[PDB]
């Protein structure tokens, strides 16, 4: 089997990706941020407190006609942003792009954090990281992946994410015609349950290339590019202007800048996100202070390569017996 689905940025800045997702019989179709940095299903629900929802469409469990309560079990979930989500669990049928998983666990939120509610756009999260992470208790459950895998031509699927446009996840195929040249595959550690890799090092607009290995997951939950200090001291001392602002939460440079591009490596091919991509407009509406998006993971405890960097490449996620990333240029 395969699937094909379309996944469509939530506003002009690309700050996260929609895809939609059909859940139960008959369809209900709930349009889910795709998280390669997390393991979960969860979305808003006919069990969400009322006063946390605010434009979601949820899902109605009593109305599908292949729900079923996985009886005791529970989750809850925080994310690195301080953002949380718990509830109850479903079983039901879901289906991503035409590819259709039987009996995915489906968390139904009884409670989410501000930031979901005060996001319109997003109906749920769907994790695509191993399944070891996910919150279910007192039975761990699979991601929709790890679900599918047992039906996928390949076991892999792939991340295609648009600058300010639309993109693709394909899940059991390699689309050749998505990409330029060839892909670089990479070594994964699944040791903390994230598609985390080593990248061999960056390059800073026109700038010699630093060979130097850098750890970090590929997460297409993160909205920004979160590396070492030292790689992005070095990065925003090219732009007049910019500084860590303490008031912020991070580098801010001038809205009159041109910002030069980032290029990470992957093995020994080179990935280049242009200047603008790394452009997160004002800090507030019609202020000249603009927001970066490369950002320090200092207080972070891993290195994040998110939107910002996976949206310049394309991105195959091998979920093979030993998984691996690969990247091709786009
Ligand atoms: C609550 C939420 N924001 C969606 C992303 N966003 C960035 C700026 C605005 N929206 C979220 C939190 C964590 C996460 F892994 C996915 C989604």
């Amino acid at each position: 089997s395969t699937g094909s689905a379309t996944t469509t940025p939530i506003d002009s800045l690309d700050d996260a990706y929609i895809t939609p997702v059909q859940i139960g019989t008959p369809a209900q179709t709930l349009n889910l941020d795709f998280d390669t940095g997390s393991s979960d299903l969860w979305v808003f629900s006919s069990e969400t407190t009322a006063s946390e929802v605010d434009g979601q469409t949820i899902y109605t469990p009593s109305k599908s006609t292949t729900a079923k309560l996985l009886s005791g079990a529970t989750w809850s979930i925080s994310y690195g942003d301080g953002s949380s989500s718990s509830g109850d669990v479903y079983t039901d049928t879901v289906s991503v792009g035409g590819l259709t998983v039987t009996g995915q666990a489906v968390e139904s939120a009884k409670k989410v954090s501000s930031s979901f509610t005060e996001d319109s756009t997003i109906d749920g999260l769907l994790g695509l990281a191993f399944s070891t992470l996910n919150t279910v208790s007192p039975t761990q459950q699979k991601t929709f992946f790890d679900n599918a895998k047992a039906s996928l031509d390949s076991p892999v699927f792939t991340a295609d994410l648009g600058y300010h446009a639309p993109g693709t996840y394909n899940f059991g195929f390699i689309d050749t015609t998505a990409y330029t040249g060839s892909i670089t595959y990479t070594a994964v550690s699944t040791k903390q349950g994230f598609w985390e890799w080593t990248s061999t090092g960056y390059a800073v607009g026109s700038g010699t290339f630093k060979s130097t290995s850098i750890d970090g997951i590929a997460d297409t939950g993160t909205t920004l590019l979160y590396l070492p200090a030292t790689v992005v001291s070095a990065y925003w001392a090219q732009v007049s202007g910019a500084k860590s602002s303490s008031s912020v939460g991070g580098y801010v440079f001038p809205c009159s800048a041109t910002l030069p591009s980032f290029t990470f490596g992957v093995g020994s091919a080179r990935i280049v996100i242009p200047g603008d991509y790394i452009d997160f407009g004002p800090i507030s509406t019609g202020s000249s202070s603009c927001f970066g998006g490369i950002q320090s993971s200092a207080g972070i405890g891993i290195n994040i390569f998110g939107d910002v960097a996976l949206k310049a490449a394309f991105v195959v996620f091998n979920g093979a017996t030993t998984p691996t990333l690969g990247f091709a240029s786009k």
